[PDB]
């Protein structure tokens, strides 16, 4: 109960609990695998901004 909820972690209990990012805060994704009113599975993920950013960075780096 000291650390935070980084990428690939349980955030179903809190979507705004995930760790902060360099540009923005991570995003908590949710899914209902045949159980929307039973048990929703959520996990910490990165926003479209962070994703795209990394992609470009990595691409250029490997391109240079």
């Amino acid at each position: 109960a000291k650390a935070c909820t980084p990428l690939l972690h349980d955030c179903s209990h809190d979507r705004h609990s995930c760790c902060r990012g360099d540009m923005f805060k991570y995003v908590c994704d949710c899914f209902y695998p045949e159980g929307e009113d039973k048990t929703e599975v959520c996990s910490c993920q990165q926003p479209k901004s962070h994703k795209i950013a990394e992609k470009i960075i990595d691409k250029a780096k490997t391109t240079l």
